[PDB]
């Protein structure tokens, strides 16, 4: 009767796009592990070495998305990033954190 995901999103990747932006991408959890329709994703992130070290979350990302751009980040700062799935009932577990750093370089 579990109706929440028992597994995290898969193949989590993070790429720095510019001085304040990171593109986070993922794959849904294995279908059998979902225990219901996944209705949203959320992406949490936390600076390792920044001025703001609080955990932030982008919540309510639609189920069809396989990537999201985190914006407004600190320059030259490293972040832990975790993605999690949710059913209508509640949240699933987060992925194992991926570490990504913003930098001066811009991907054109």
């Amino acid at each position: 009767a579990q109706s929440t995901p028992s597994a995290p999103p898969q193949k989590v990747m993070c790429v720095s796009m510019g001085s304040t932006t990171v593109r986070v991408s993922w794959v849904p959890p294995p279908a059998d592990s979902r225990n219901g329709v996944i209705t949203q994703y959320s992406v949490a992130y936390e600076a390792v070495d920044g001025e703001d070290r609080g955990r932030h979350v982008v919540d309510g990302i639609s189920r069809e998305h396989s990537s999201w751009d985190l914006v407004g980040l600190e320059k030259w700062t490293e972040y832990r990033v975790w993605v999690r799935a949710h059913t209508d009932v509640g949240p699933g577990p987060e992925s194992s954190p991926v570490l990504v750093r913003t930098d001066e370089a811009e991907n054109l």
